[PDB]
DNA sequence: GGCGGCCGCTCTAGAACAGGATGTATATATCTGACACGTGCCTGGAGACTAGGGAGTAATCCCCTTGGCGGTTAAAACGCGGGGGACAG
């Protein structure tokens, strides 16, 4: 069977930000579980946000609101700016 | 001639300082065991298409929160007495 994993994307992100450092199997498993847990948290927050105002869809504003609700401080603003840059580069 | 005051002497102890002790910080030697590259796939997302439906926007409406007052008696605040408790020892 095939199991979905986030190892290679995290690895190439690491090579982008720090090409002189490697990673282990346990460190990869911690990072995979962390990114998966953040995925469920942000996706559930967006689902609840859609359910509150009778919204049948989840847009980028759902993810931005979930990020500002979950991430505290300047981390939320930096993530919002990165998402806005990615959205503008997408279109 | 006796006694209080003064200064030197020895006793005692706080503390800076140097030496021993033992568990870690490193310098190689070498094992070693997953790390990442390569290969071979192949299974899930992307181009493209069909269709439609829920929100973007406009309009209404009516509703409900903000400003803005006097009044009046509940209470915040200042201060005096004092009292029991936080903390040094």
């Amino acid at each position: 069977t095939r199991k979905e994993s986030y190892a290679i994307y995290v690895y190439k992100v690491l090579k982008q930000v720090h090409p002189d450092t490697g990673i282990s199997s346990k460190a990869m498993s911690i990072m995979n579980s962390f990114v998966n847990d953040v995925f469920e948290r942000i996706a559930g927050e967006a689902s609840r946000l859609a359910h509150y105002n009778k919204r049948s869809t989840i847009t980028s504003r759902e993810i931005q609101t979930a990020v500002r609700l979950l991430l505290p401080g300047e981390l939320a603003k930096h993530a919002v700016s990165e998402g806005t840059k990615a959205v503008t580069k997408y279109t």
